[PDB]
């Protein structure tokens, strides 16, 4: 037997930062959860129980919280870079560092109508996330994405003129409920190295922003013939405004509401343009996934 | 042996709802997770096998869905209180319905900053929820709450001054991170019937909105000295703001951010006044809890 | 406003205890997640600033540690009683201990046909709990219960006999399949403190035997008439076989496998004596509960 | 803008089946969940709106039911091959079916020292799973593994002689608590469509208990020099006993289980040799990865 791959690192270290304005007195949070696996010369802590090529996971975990303390995290797609190169240039036997990063809300209240200098609120559950592999040699590879964007629209949804066979039960509708959550990556252009992330830096958090806003947009003025055309127009859209990104890649779950007949009990009308009541399902759902490169 | 008490009935009923203005085009969605247990005199169902006493959980579902169908399904306190007396007043053999609903968020999205007329967005797993107790000669007696409100202030919550003994590692600490998941009850003085509740039916949306606005801006404005003395400040308002509620719970979790020390790593400064960095910690928690009533 | 109940401690202390028998090498694992809830004369703390009364709820968790390196941690009623005696004979004002402790399967393995000495596996999330309420002066007052024992019969189960009205659609089975998890509590007859508590150390692994054997060997063997019927039956059993209890509460979801028609697709029978292929249902469930005491 | 790829399908399909021995009256259950993604000539869905391409989500999940019923479910590895292979199939324009299948526990009750007829137990969430992909022209891959078995050892396990830098804390032990969550998975060389898979059919129940075998043997009898070396052993073990085998990959956490030192507390002895009392750590963990193939 030989070994074909191998990593190994620490998972799911939380990680909070705190910047404290002293002109000011305003301060704002950080709160991620961190992962990063390392990559290299490490066969032999497999086959021949040699340690000695092991960098502690525990050391992992302290170096995160030293990184962070020395170099600012936001954006993540510059903190993960910073991180991945780290171990690949302090350790000569690692060859890739693999960072993953999950970024949590903490929006600043407002409090009578005003900003609020040090308190926050955890408005939902969606996520910002990056993906970064350092590959020495080879440059950084970036992948972006939010995640746990959880959208409903109750009306302006269609799903006609699918294929119809001995397997078929569903019926055409002209307007039907549509919610989904959005998972969104975009896939970053290879960079050379640390420096030209730098470059990049205000790039970063605008097409977050630009990702976030074409993908809202899109699902509440679209008149959807179905997920599938909906999710490539997010797609286009965001293709078109950073040239930097090379593929857009959406997966979205269909969340099905059905419609409940009431008819058995006194003749209630419950259904088609009567539809009020409806039964949210949480099981089986449609998942659809799509992704959308440059000509 | 003898039955003591007993109560069944159906859980986890998602129920969703959609009112459509003709006029303005305006769509407004609800949706909500509810459950219905009943008692009477059913003792036979369990002791003689006697099914003839039991309304088939199934049935309780049917009757949810239509309820919802036939009645305005806001406020929850008054969806539920109609719920209830329903079973109460259908079934001689049953003499208290116990309803229990949370309703999820949906909020209007703005697109271009203007109201979208039927697209809505999860903004958080914050919920509104409702425990109605509907009794048989006993009147209505409803809970309102708010739960999975997570804040964080960075500073300004203090906790010094407490008992020290041979068990106590604790330091005191005049500058602290304070972040909670915010359980608040308010409980109603008891209804007489379905049009006593209908008779106040404003003040519940506004109570629900009371309750969240002194709990958000006690949380930021108290330089707190415990979790135990800004949460009773907050009990304190929501009484003094709303004469028809007779107590007021809090049960608060406090989720502690620990500070890291790095000085073992070339002297870095991370605690006390120099502390950036922290580590959340997932487990264990404080858990502090009181009940607020009127002299 | 007067504060009419508080009660505050630390939650989620998970606890691991290791016993090492030094003659036969044999090693025996303990693991518990352990809440612990303070009462008494602490209303300052919340009214006045007045951390004084405070026992820090970082001492609470310094104080299971330190107890569980000094005495038994099994059964987890006498561990539990132990550490609610301590604080309320500790600390002069407090006067009430509220102790909740889950404990966790570790199944010793058998390798090769043989029970190894340190090895063990998680067989399933079944947990056996204690709650323990200790009131100065007015004893020790214990339910033990287990909770997430999932269990299924194929056939062998019966719905039919019910109310049928306009609310109803349910079909009248002689024939269905019947799934639930378990939750079932037992109470003690309170006891007047650890004194007596140790005199029965011997009954509470025995009766937590009997319990689960005859909730498995009932729903095993009855031909259920309803889950009332059956769920009754268990109870009146426990109750026979240990006169200490006072009252034995089951609290049982129906967990719904629906037939699928498919005769749709080419005539082919999946219903009723030719059922085959079901769907299980997530939600919503029948929710039926009972609470047993003695004539 | 172009697409680039896309999948997409119905997933979380729960499915039970039962089968039913008319000669010894004993009956035995399946259930699982599946997913089923297809791929093929799809792009215009996405593009055009044309939805004449689309396979709907809602049939796909009828075809599983059918499936099901006319087809033995177990192994899961040839329920999965035929249904993906139905797919590319009955569709001209669809040429790849990725199916994913979890298959749920129910252990058959042992009443009274024998095998109950028709009542089954959950004992732990460990699933077994398959991964079938069905390539038009490139026959069928099939991946197969167990997840979520959760074992511990409190001795027998070591970490020493790992690297030291200006990063490191962790102390070098000679005796250990290892626990981790076992997922592996063994993937199967290329089949060349159904008859071939069928042909092997006695090799998969087999092969899933020996891969279990080995791993619960090993863990429990390595004196374990680290995770890396204890799963390198259990994957060369694997791949020697089954030569249709062509890798092995493991993905254990190490669940940590850190000392208390209770030396602040009357002197309390509680750390090395002294250790009783452990704190498990929800996290961070260690993630150790590792494929092994053959020379
Ligand atoms: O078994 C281990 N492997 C590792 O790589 C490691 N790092 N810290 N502790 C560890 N234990
Ligand atoms: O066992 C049952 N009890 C009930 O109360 C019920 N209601 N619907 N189905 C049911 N099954
Ligand atoms: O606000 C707090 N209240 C308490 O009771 C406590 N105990 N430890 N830390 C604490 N913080
Ligand atoms: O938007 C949809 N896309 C699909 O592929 C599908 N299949 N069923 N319903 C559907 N809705
Ligand atoms: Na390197
Ligand atoms: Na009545
Ligand atoms: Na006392
Ligand atoms: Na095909």
């Amino acid at each position: 037997s030989a070994v074909k791959a191998a990593r190994y690192g620490k998972d799911n270290v939380r990680v909070y930062k705190v910047h404290k304005d002293e002109k000011t007195g305003v301060q704002t949070v950080y709160e991620m959860t961190v992962c990063v696996l390392l990559e290299g010369e490490i066969e032999t802590s497999y086959t021949k129980a040699d340690n000695s090529v092991i960098v502690a996971t525990d050391s992992i975990k302290n170096t995160i919280y030293i990184t962070a303390k020395q170099n600012p995290v936001t954006p993540p797609e510059l903190f993960g870079s910073i991180l991945g190169t780290h171990f690949i240039e302090k350790y000569n036997h690692i060859h890739a560092a693999h960072v993953n990063i999950v970024c949590h809300r903490w929006t600043r209240m407002d409090i009578d109508g005003k900003p609020h200098p040090h308190s926050f609120i955890r408005d939902s559950e969606e996520k910002r996330n990056v993906q970064v592999d350092v590959v020495e040699g080879k440059g950084i590879d970036i992948k972006s994405s939010l995640s746990g964007l959880t959208v409903l629209k109750s009306t302006n949804s269609q799903f006609w003129g699918f294929l119809r066979d001995e397997y078929t039960t569903l019926k055409e509708t002209w307007d039907r409920i549509l919610s989904t959550d959005v998972d969104a990556t975009w896939q970053w252009k290879n960079f050379s190295g640390l420096q030209e992330v730098r470059s990049h830096v205000p790039k970063f958090d605008a097409t977050w922003a630009t990702a976030r806003e074409v993908t809202l947009k899109t699902f509440a003025e679209d008149n959807s013939a179905s997920v599938q055309a909906t999710m490539y127009k997010m797609a286009e859209q965001i293709l078109a405004r950073q040239q930097l990104i090379e593929t857009v890649e959406y997966s979205l779950p269909n969340k099905h509401y059905f419609e409940i007949d009431l008819s058995w009990h006194k003749g209630l009308q419950n259904t088609g343009k009567n539809a009020e009541v409806f039964a949210p399902q949480s099981d089986p759902n449609g998942l659809i996934k799509c992704t959308v490169g440059r000509s």
